[PDB]
């Protein structure tokens, strides 16, 4: 209780989507996308008519709404560009210039897709993953074939390292009354896949003390038969001159009343070298990227948070919950080291954080 009033985080509510004319039935994974902190896109069928709604997070009181039919709609992370699909037909549309950009017809249905950069869409079929540039004439390019361990899964995420050399596909399945995560880590250079049991993950770049060059880290969290675990590992050849990053493995805690909770989302602060982990029940956890030390845990949402993105300005995490609350969490930069000193009583981490300068 000493200094218990000083949190290491700042929680913020940004929006309530039901106050912006969004039907609650459409606030969910199949109909609402948030590919970055810049936009939220919702598909709604008002009467017999399919509509696409775009909320510009910089102008949220003026949603853009159009009678456009699509099975899925994802805004570009940065520009006023949208990808739409209808069956096997994909199109990318330049909203700003009110013009079509690119189109492609697949032979296999796309069951999941996501923007992975300012200019590339990843496409997941039942049997493969493709990357499609929004520029130029190029067709999607196959990156890898799907591993059998993901067969029949609901795909929930796809993401890459910054250099697009380490690719990660995540799915879940219902095995009796358990939700089991299955990941496929693919190395572009080695042309090798590794199946991993995991629920949520991210990549990060991290410059170790004593090294001149960044390490590419892969962090994943799982709740399996052994309970909750978080792993932080370097992937790929360490830059010449670097020492290797020692792999970290730490517990992920669930209270006794939360036996059916599990990880659903992860984002990593570039600036603060902190991992944000969100659970199905609406808990957030913070871990130190370097050591895996658990900094903080709390239940921040009464409803499941079903989509997240980096929150750029604060190097935090932003998300939408099933009632339509748009919320974020970030490090509170002036309070985190007091909290580490006096509540965690971890002066090694207090020092290491100040030395990084944060
Ligand atoms: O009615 C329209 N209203 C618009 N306004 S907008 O550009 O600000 C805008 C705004 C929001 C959008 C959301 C999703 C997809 C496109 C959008 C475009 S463009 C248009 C028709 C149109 C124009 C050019 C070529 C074809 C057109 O028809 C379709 C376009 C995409 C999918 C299906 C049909």
């Amino acid at each position: 209780e000493f200094m218990a009033q000083i949190l290491p985080i700042r929680f913020q509510e940004h929006l309530q989507l039901q106050n912006l004319g969004i039907n609650p039935a459409n606030i969910g994974f199949s109909t609402l996308t948030m590919e970055s902190d810049k936009f939220i896109c919702i598909r709604e069928k008002v009467g017999e008519q399919a509509q696409v709604v775009i909320i510009d997070m910089n102008d949220p009181s003026n949603p853009i709404r159009r009678p456009i039919s699509a099975d899925s709609a994802i805004m570009n992370p940065a520009s006023k560009v949208i990808a739409l699909k209808a069956g096997k037909t994909l199109q990318i549309f330049n909203i700003e210039m009110k013009s079509k950009m690119k189109a492609h017809t697949m032979t296999d249905d796309v069951t999941f897709w996501k923007w992975i950069s300012l200019n590339t869409v990843a496409l997941v079929t039942d049997n493969a993953v493709y990357h499609w540039s929004m520029e130029g004439e190029s067709q999607p390019v196959k990156m890898f074939d799907r591993h059998s361990s993901l067969a029949g899964c609901q795909i929930i995420n796809y993401r890459t390292d910054a250099k697009q050399k380490w690719l990660l596909l995540t799915g879940i399945s219902a095995q009796q009354n358990r939700v089991v995560g299955a990941m496929q880590l693919y190395s572009v250079d080695r042309k090798v896949s590794q199946p991993i049991e995991g629920h949520a993950a991210s990549f990060a770049q991290f410059k170790m003390e004593g090294n001149a060059e960044e390490s590419t880290l892969f962090c994943f969290a799982v709740r399996g038969q052994a309970g909750g675990k978080l792993h932080i590992i370097e992937v790929g050849t360490p830059p010449t001159g670097n020492q290797p990053f020692p792999k970290k493995a730490v517990d992920v805690f669930f209270p006794p009343e939360a036996q059916n909770d599990f990880p659903v989302a992860m984002q990593i602060s570039e600036k603060h070298d902190v991992v944000f982990l969100i659970t199905k029940y609406g808990y957030i956890h913070l871990y130190d990227l370097e050591t895996g030390t658990c900094i903080y845990m709390n239940r921040i949402s009464g409803e499941t948070i079903f989509v997240t993105a980096p929150h750029e300005a604060t190097a935090g995490i932003i998300g939408v919950n099933r009632k339509g609350q748009v919320l974020s969490v970030c490090v509170e930069e002036e309070n985190i080291i007091p909290y580490i000193t006096n509540v965690l009583q971890n002066p090694d981490l207090a020092l290491r954080m100040a030395v990084r300068n944060n």
